[PDB]
């Protein structure tokens, strides 16, 4: 999957190549929204790791399988 | 058919088709308006979306 | 009626045709702004929709008859 | 004559030819920033500004 | 009196020509600054009015006499 | 002697001659910012800056 | 290895090569976001970000 | 040791040139910015003051001995 | 109806409402971008003097 | 269907949905970059017509049929 | 009666009022636009004088009369 | 397998899947930017069309 | 007696209080603009040296 | 180690880690800004390959070995 | 005594303390500008020297002496 | 000691630490912008590689 995160007052996004499912990264991230963790990590297919400030996420895109 | 989300600060738009009704769309952005709008488009990619941070949405004409 | 609409900070505006009176759309963005809905939805004369974000509106302007 | 209404965290000025006296366009605006000012030009364009992305707003000489 | 009045997240300066003395535009800015009255009003040597949201300001800048 | 005011979300620097030791501009602006800072320069210009919107001051060597 | 920040409302990421696991790194970071975070590079140079600032920190593949 | 200043909401960092150590300076960043005392003053090889509002600090880079 | 006009280097693009068709102003956009100047008038009679070369895209609603 | 213009020197894309197939809005798109001289017409599945000036074209972006 | 003029590059509008006709202020500004060299200069109704860089115009909007 | 394309004076990068080979994207870019269009197809069949003089740098991932 | 000065490129304009009439300074810019320097000097004796090729526009006040 | 790439008009630069030796990055980007004509291509550590419009680098920043 | 340099393209003045005389200073910027080609250089009056790319120059602003 | 480099349409500048004298940094600048590239290294040995066509200015500190 293709996993794109837009942040807060960036015009940049972060793009990643996922080996999670779509569902397994809609689960991550509607879950670290929900419950403020602060941080959400999301890690890609190579395991480099993304911690994001939650509160600075603007949304995140999740390509197809 | 084409949403359109304006994101608060930043001059790009998250635009898709959606296979959903206009009606439909507008229920879940109203909802989650009054922190998390989830979209998914005609194909699948899913469009996780911080309430704060939307500006607008258009929704086009139906079909 | 062509109606425009500033969002706070972003320099291009929603700009459509309305095919409602200039007293209607007012009616509706000034109640919109005053009783804190959250939400203000505008329609154009093809029935597109627009819901906005009432705190993110900067402005409308409303064009004549 | 000229209004200059200078909106917060844009460049773009809302510019119109008003009908309305300088003291009366001072007291809306005055009144307004003590969440809408609703001002209307000559053409009966109708402004509706949210008072809190107010910047400024210059008032030209009358005539 | 040249004065310049610099606005907050704006790079354009609101610039005009007084016809009041630097002491009498600092006391204006100054008492609107420190009194929380809102709105701060200076007027230009033609009339023209400068209606400012007194929050939004950064810095007022008076030239010399 | 020169002097250099950075001002929050703004490219440009307020930037004058000072008369005053740079113990004294530092105490002025060490006041402040513990609403207003008020600074004027060598020829008698007043700044007259919103504290809040201070990002750093920059006060040159001596002379 | 590489180690990116980026910072909120910038454009600008601070990119800077660790000799820390990532783990290590990771550890800093979340410990931090839950006001400062501290991090040295493999060189000595320090990095002090306040952390309500930080958008993101990307870590690379370990090596 | 060069140190170079990121400023919240601008691109332009402050850098300059100190004599201190670079532990010297870590001390006063880190004690700044953890009792709240509002500035932050850090002054360069020649005299030079910066003066900086402590909440509108992004980073502190700190540079090799 | 709508016809918004993209300028380059600049995020505010012109829109006005037109009492011409879309075929009028499609050729006169065409026409123009092959002395420099666009002229195109709304439907109160406003002006828009545009400079072609500046011109990123025309944008022209659906008819009537 | 969905067709993404990019600008030059522009954050904001072109977006519309075409009635074409892919490979007729190629072959008009090539074309037009290739002969790049003037315009590029495109018109959308409601019949908005899209003027494009060549020269200020970054890309073109055609989705899956 | 009210004229702008966009300049390339630039977010901000040149805006001030006219006492000439729609048709007189059309003809200078095609006239300079034509003769593509140097200044476009207009007098508003209390006697300013803007003076554009010809090259440098992106739009002219002439207001009703 | 990862493609991100930098466009001149803009901030948002082009980024997309590929099927092909890293040899085969940089190969069509190397010859494009020797009739001023680069034609990229993701995995899924979406076409990029890029006015060559525009792209800033492309960057491409690790095969597979 | 305002005079403001817009360059090419940036949002920050030049602005000093002239002690010339309105038609020495119109002259100057006029002329500068058909060897790529325009000088003007404000009422305090500050010097503005502009590249004439990066000048937007000159607003000039009215007299006095 | 640690190579940073600038680019004409944007604030992002494009950094990598080079398994290569200072001296032959250097060589690499010298003849290619040199030969100023189509491309600088690099390899990261990892195999990403850069390919760089030689005419749009501002600068290249080599790191230590 | 103060010069500040402005650059195109860019929101940002060079400014320094000057210990040559206005005149000095109009008659080193003047011949640059006019032998436009390469540099501008300037020394200010603690011996920092700015080399200035004269055709990326907006304006001079000299201060009173 | 510090050497500053401002680089057009980017309001990032290049700071380093020069081991290098005044002298020495101002005029590998001015014969540079008299091949298109200028090579600085600072005293770590970071080697900084600059198109001379896209420096704005080069500030050059106090020496020692």
């Amino acid at each position: 999957v293709e996993v794109k995160i837009g942040i807060t007052d960036s015009p940049r996004e972060l793009v990643f190549s996922s080996a999670q499912t779509p569902s397994e990264v809609e689960e991550l991230v509607s879950n670290a929204l929900r419950d403020d963790s602060g941080l959400l990590t999301l890690t890609d297919e190579r395991g480099r790791r993304f911690l994001i400030h939650t509160a600075r996420i603007a949304y995140v895109e999740i390509g197809v399988a």
